[PDB]
């Protein structure tokens, strides 16, 4: 069914959200299980690298207070990466890879600024009834206000640290603070690290796809700036170019304040802030996955095959001396021989 | 035009052969230049790795005498690999790779036997008006008769050894004695070693294709028993499966007693013994090519790209643990992403 029947907020404050706040798509979805961190099942899902929503971790308990006013007040004077877009879909791209593809034009520009500037430009759009959408995504560093350092320390490091150990993951690569406008959408894509999506303010609809649905999502070429993202426009899927998108089946859920969504590495994920649901705030915890076992066991995992394909592409671009030639060589290699 | 106007034999013994002895094919061809070993051009072609027919090397001068009677008389009692076929096309195959592909049925069986047995079974087919064709292909070793050792030593090792040095090639990997029936055909394929085709008895039509015509020839998958051979049936080309075969352009020539044809490594080659031209005898000299230069210069050579594709296939089959899965992964990797 999807995110299932809208949850009821405590104190009879009404339903947290309603179906009209969710965007419409052409594919079916099964619900991600919402469990308690003390539930053996949740521990089982995380181990078998499957998504799960933990409702009682208290991971970012101290931040549940956060809002635009509180943050602008105690966040600091550091710079904050802020992405913009003319549409609800934010098209991020690896700048370092822009060299490879020339005909590439940026649709999502980045810009550094002080928090008060973000809150400002955010307000201008409100009254001016603007169309421009903004999305703040900045790593949490020492340049943050004292109080924030208190909240940061308040996180349930006890719990997350145990998870990091029980799964044999690597070190916490980074923490990301995301603050977005209602309706904001992060197009389907996958990451190579294990992620804990800690929802703080507002609600976000999360739609995940297993790694084995690689052939239904059609990720951009590895050397392309949009590497790891799906080429398929979920709002207007081109079934002629991407026929297998008609076979895609996802797992979805709506996370709210206090919920932690485990997004396994290599798992595709589409994230959107509910329509007319106000701003959203999230903090992600990214951990390098566990080291690859010595004795390579077969059958091979889907994410492993994905890794293999990425390497073929990288090496090939290395050998040929030009990423632009990867496509022609691959075609030449399969045409009339493997297809 | 192809092999051009038939050459005139000395002593007014008439034309060496006539066009009706050559099979008919759907592709055009340019003639391979026949030059003298003392001709600077020939030295230029061999250096730039292009085919050339040397008419005066005297490479296998002592063998120009050889025939079935002389050989059966002084060749020895060793075993001789003899391939058979129900058609004029000999379909060789790597037995060690037969494991990979199960549905593969042998069309060209091999069999060891004494030379006198080969000459015998060869005669039975004559009077019995049989259909079975035979092709003897055996490496020249010490188990050969004394006289043959004299002839072998008689070869112009002086010349070939200088070539091996001037080109920086590796050691002579092997020598192959080939004796085939008229009409016999060795389907288009390529080898990874430098080859000197020394014609001894009869005439053979040689049709070569540059390495850059890989996409027109459609070689079998690397793990397939017929690795390195073209899937295209030259007698009945399936233009639907192999559309680019309609763009193939070869280099051809007819070599006779005393001629040496340089067949560069990776160059495709189709060899056939002229129709109603009697038996043919040839001796090939195979040398590993020169070592790959340290500083990889670009643009890359076509044979280098071919090498790169072969490796991608090998490694991929290694990683996946099963050659049968190479095709599906490659398709998945390009479909909707590179084509
Ligand atoms: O927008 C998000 O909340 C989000 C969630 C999870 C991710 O991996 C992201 N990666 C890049 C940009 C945004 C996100
Ligand atoms: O049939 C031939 O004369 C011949 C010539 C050159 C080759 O590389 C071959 N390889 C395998 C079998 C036969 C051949
Ligand atoms: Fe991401
Ligand atoms: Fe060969």
């Amino acid at each position: 069914s999807g995110s299932g029947e809208p949850r009821e907020e405590a104190g009879a404050l009404g339903p947290a959200w309603d179906e009209s706040q969710l965007r419409s798509y052409s594919f079916p979805t099964r619900p991600i299980p919402r469990l308690s961190q003390s539930d053996p099942r949740a521990e089982e899902l995380i181990e078998n690298e499957e998504p799960v929503v933990l409702t009682d971790t208290n991971l970012v308990y101290p931040a549940l207070k956060w809002d635009l006013e509180y943050l602008q007040e105690n966040i600091g004077n550091g710079d904050f990466s802020v992405y913009s877009a003319s549409t609800h879909k934010f098209l991020y791209y690896d700048e370092k890879k822009m060299a490879n593809f020339q005909n590439f034009k940026p649709r999502s520009n980045r810009e550094e600024m002080k928090f008060h500037e973000f809150v400002e430009k955010l307000q201008d759009i409100q009254q001016r009834g603007g169309e421009e959408r903004l999305y703040l995504q900045q790593t949490l560093n020492d340049t943050v206000g004292r109080k924030i350092v208190m909240d940061f320390l308040g996180f349930n490091w006890n719990w997350i640290n145990k998870q990091q150990g029980k799964r044999g993951w690597g070190q916490l690569t980074s923490n990301l603070l995301l603050i977005g406008m209602e309706g904001n959408v992060t197009p389907a894509h996958y990451d190579e690290q294990q992620n804990f999506f800690a929802q703080i303010k507002g609600y976000k609809r999360c739609i995940l796809f297993p790694p084995d649905q690689f052939e239904c999502l059609y990720p951009y070429p590895v050397h392309h700036p949009c590497d790891r993202q799906s080429q398929v426009d979920f709002d207007n899927p081109d079934y002629e170019r991407f026929p297998n998108f008609q076979n895609v089946v996802g797992y979805e859920t709506v996370v709210g304040p206090g919920d932690v969504l485990y997004i396994p590495m290599y798992w595709w994920h589409h994230i959107e802030s509910l329509l007319n649901g106000g701003i959203t705030i999230t903090v992600n915890f990214w951990y390098k996955g566990a080291p690859t076992p010595k004795r390579i066991e077969y059958p091979l995992k889907a994410h492993q095959k994905v890794a293999i394909m990425r390497n073929i592409e990288k090496m090939l671009g290395e050998a040929l001396g030009n990423p632009q030639e990867v496509g022609p060589l691959l075609n030449t290699m399969i045409k009339g021989r493997y297809n």
